[PDB]
């Protein structure tokens, strides 16, 4: 079916949760051996979210190569996203090793620091242009070079040096900070707006590596990011945009990383903002 009278069906029918259900039961199951050995334990931050070994990023280190992190490589759409949990105080220094060796130009963040009162990720990023911060396990320096705060988000300027060669590079941070401590937002507006900043930025184009991205686990607002854009691009790409499944979509995404979307209210934001986006794209 189409997406914007399937969605209204689905609404009078009041059936989001059924279908949800059924895209957990269709779902891929890969292992994830290297994700649960002993070694790796504080290297995750949930014990039921782990990268499938055929696609986890590889860290270039003979003695642990491990992170919380999965290609996600959408072939027909031609973009590629890395997706990660939000830092852990022992993983800050290899988070910024993998945008390094990845040779990412954006970082996308979707979460705050802190919400419902307890911490969901590390504050991994300076906040005062003369206090830099050094990684010295994996030796990078990285300072805070510019801040533009808007209503609905952040944007930052980042130097990232590798010390070993004194090579420099600016990574751009794309910081959503309005997301609801509970739920979805009521419209697809900032989002989508959101989206378009990433993007006219050159973060995820392909002269790059491909973008980073996460949230507290990486997987439920990281999930419905990369599921928007991809579906859009198709629609652009193709004769016929109604052929354009996001369902189908959703379900090659999670071949390469589990439990994208977590909710069924997630799946219902994700469907509304790929139909507001596709008018406002022409
Ligand atoms: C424009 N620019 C540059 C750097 C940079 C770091 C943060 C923000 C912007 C930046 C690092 C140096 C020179 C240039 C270049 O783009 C790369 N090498």
């Amino acid at each position: 079916m189409e997406m914007e009278k399937e969605f209204e069906q689905i609404d009078k029918s009041g059936s989001w949760a059924a279908i949800y259900q059924d895209i957990r039961h269709e779902a891929s199951d890969f292992p994830s051996r290297v994700a649960k050995l002993p070694k790796n334990k504080n290297r995750n931050r949930y014990r039921d979210v782990s990268p499938f070994d055929h696609s986890r990023i590889k860290l270039h280190q003979e003695d642990n190569d491990y992170i919380n992190a999965s290609l996600i490589k959408m072939e027909e759409a031609q973009r590629s996203y890395i997706l990660t949990q939000g830092p852990l105080p022992n993983t800050v220094g290899h988070f910024w090793e993998m945008v390094w060796e990845q040779k990412s130009r954006g970082v996308v963040m979707l979460n705050r620091v802190m919400e419902k009162g307890s911490l969901k990720c590390a504050q991994y990023w300076p906040q005062k242009e003369e206090k830099e911060m050094i990684f010295e396990d994996t030796n990078l320096k990285l300072t805070l070079i510019s801040e533009d705060i808007k209503s609905y988000y952040t944007v930052r300027q980042l130097e990232l040096e590798n010390l070993t060669t004194q090579e420099t590079r600016e990574i751009l941070h794309f910081h959503y900070t309005t997301w609801p401590d509970f739920g979805v937002p009521e419209s697809p507006a900032s989002f989508l707006n959101f989206l378009f900043k990433v993007r006219e930025s050159g973060s995820l184009s392909p002269e790059h590596g491909p973008v980073v991205v996460h949230c507290s686990a990486g997987i439920g607002r990281s999930g419905t990011f990369c599921l928007a854009d991809t579906c859009l691009l198709l629609m652009d790409k193709r004769k016929d945009p109604s052929s354009v499944d996001i369902k189908k979509v959703l379900l090659e995404m999670r071949k390469f990383r589990m439990g994208l979307i977590q909710t069924a209210d997630q799946l219902r934001f994700s469907y509304l903002a790929v139909i507001e986006g596709a008018k406002f794209i022409m």
